[PDB]
């Protein structure tokens, strides 16, 4: 798993117990914790592996940040803040809903001000009710000068220097993420490269490599639920999923000064450590590497998931209706593929 | 079936008998035998329907065609004679026999002179033996004056109008066929329009429409049998090919100055009547009319065909093995689209 808790500097005790974890079906195992001056760490990201950078300094100025600092200077924008009934976040492609009419959302986005999102969170915990909320914002120029300057603190020098050594495109997307204990993103994988820079709470991160698309089971591309897992982590209907029963994670626990390498293409499932308080996080997210001129095999497994996604985006365009898409599918394998 | 044997003119008794037609296991309905004066005919083959025409004189000269004639004046080009052990003809692609080496031939090619074949049928006959031979041969300018001039004396005049009036492509290729009683060319389809135009003897074709490609199951697109039917038709592997038990065909016998359309994409399984000596045919091959501009929906079931047979090549190349094909598509559809 994450291995023996870290004990925190000055004895101020264990950072967190094994309690605070959810309990699933697969094993795990660590996620290395390496310094950004340790040639492993470069040799990992390279290789496109996941590693935990323990003193990057990338968001040393966003450590003092909390939902007080945080009212008073992210300024009056808009911030959209997805509610759900249970722990699971299952994000939805709205523009994609139009595909599936029997598909009904299970977590609703609504925009507020970030002190409304403040309020309205600490009316669940005085109600004691248990409705979760996950504030998922990209920053921009409408912040203030303060979480402005906060922000030109951040280490550039360093994460523009990785941007570099290993080719990636731009910088495409700043993520804020302030979610609740508890709180649940499923299983799913992003198609670029992702700094995870972990800021206040703790964070289970559980993640899983390309070649276990067998095991993952996606929905369909042109599903609202595209590039996350069919699969119910806390009830695995291995009848449905039977590979499911082969699956094995990369796991760790990061906190307050982590940053976590996820390589693209690579499944990842995180949660906010039960009864861990709030956790925030910032997001950095990178265009891959442009795909070489001569092709080299045998193909690694994220090529050969970008080639499935193809064939079915090819599917839909060229049949007028992606619910025709799967039947073609069958019609072309049954009795002469499998 | 094929209907009631016709009578032939001058009180000669029936062309056939049902004792000729091998027995299978599904149902058919008759092909139309229509003049080409019908307008019923003339719809059928723009619509892309098989139609038995009758009195097209189309290969008319040819009519006076035997081993005899054909030997004397057809020259002294090289001709490819197939042989089998059985009487299925089971065709395969030479230059796809590398994708799969676990493959080996049941129908060996020899190429021989005309007059070497005669000889070699008749020492089959005089033996007694087994061995079956089908003479399959693209006539060209090697051919000597007499077939030459009885090449000339085809109604080019109609079937151009036919060339026309359907927008094909250019005439292609035209096959000579000479085959022994009872030999079988198993279920395939074409990608071109065919003009079936039989000459001696008798056949059984029996033609099953595109959207009967869920029941027939083809070779992969990389195998050496590529756009044959997998199904044994004299012993159907039902647990194999359980939809083999939907199958329907249409079927008729083609005489002597009959010719069948075959439309672009159509199953057809060819016979040539049991105890009805040898069988002339010569094929006329002409591309599809060009996919029109403006693409209309739903799709015709042959696209659908040339789009599951684009898919397959694709993936073949991207791969960099025709062999990954089936596991790539077997993982992208188990527990996502089935
Ligand atoms: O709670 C947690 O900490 C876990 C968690 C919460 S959100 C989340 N990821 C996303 O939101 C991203 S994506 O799924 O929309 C797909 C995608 C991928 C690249 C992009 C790059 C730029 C902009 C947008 C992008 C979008 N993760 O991993
Ligand atoms: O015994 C019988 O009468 C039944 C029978 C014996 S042969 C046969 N068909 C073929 O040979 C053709 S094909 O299979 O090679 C595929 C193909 C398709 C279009 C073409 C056009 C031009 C040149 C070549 C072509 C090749 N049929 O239907
Ligand atoms: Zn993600
Ligand atoms: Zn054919």
């Amino acid at each position: 798993g994450s291995g023996e808790p870290r004990e925190e500097a000055g004895a101020l005790g264990p950072a967190w117990d094994e309690s605070q974890l959810r309990s699933y079906s697969f094993p795990t195992r660590p996620i290395p914790r390496l310094s950004q001056s340790d040639p492993r760490a470069e040799e990992l990201i390279e290789n496109e592996e996941p590693v935990v950078l323990t003193d990057t300094n990338l968001v040393y100025p966003a450590l003092k940040w909390d939902l007080e600092y945080l009212q008073e200077n992210i300024g009056n924008g808009d911030f959209s803040v997805y509610s759900a009934s249970t722990h699971k976040f299952l994000y939805y492609d709205e523009k994609k809903m139009a595909n599936f009419q029997n598909f009904k959302p299970r977590s609703n986005r609504e925009e507020m001000k970030f002190h409304e999102f403040v309020e309205k969170l600490q009316d669940i915990q005085q109600r004691g009710g248990e409705e979760r909320l996950y504030l998922q914002q990209t920053l921009n120029d409408t912040v203030g000068r303060k979480i402005v300057m906060d922000f030109l603190g951040f280490n550039w020098n360093w994460i523009n220097k990785q941007q570099g050594k290993r080719g990636w495109g731009q910088l495409t997307s700043n993520l804020l993420l302030i979610g609740m204990e508890g709180n649940v993103t499923p299983a799913h994988y992003d198609e670029q490269q992702n700094f995870f820079a972990q800021i206040k709470g703790y964070k289970r991160c559980i993640l899983f490599p390309p070649d276990q698309f067998e095991c993952l089971y996606p929905y369909p591309v042109h599903h609202p639920c595209d590039r996350q897992s069919q699969v119910d982590f806390d009830n695995p209907d291995y009848e449905r999923f039977p590979n499911f029963q082969n699956v094995v994670g990369y796991e760790t626990v990061v906190g307050p000064g982590d940053v976590l390498y996820i390589p693209m293409y690579w499944w990842h499932h995180i949660e906010s450590l039960l009864n861990g308080g709030i956790t925030i996080t910032v997001n950095f997210w990178y265009k891959g590497a442009p795909t070489p001129k001569r092709i080299e095999y045998p193909l690694k497994a994220h090529q050969k998931v970008a080639i499935m996604r193809n064939i079915e985006k090819m599917l839909g365009e060229a049949l007028g209706n992606p619910q025709e898409v799967g039947p073609l599918l069958n019609t072309m394998i049954k009795g002469r593929y499998n």
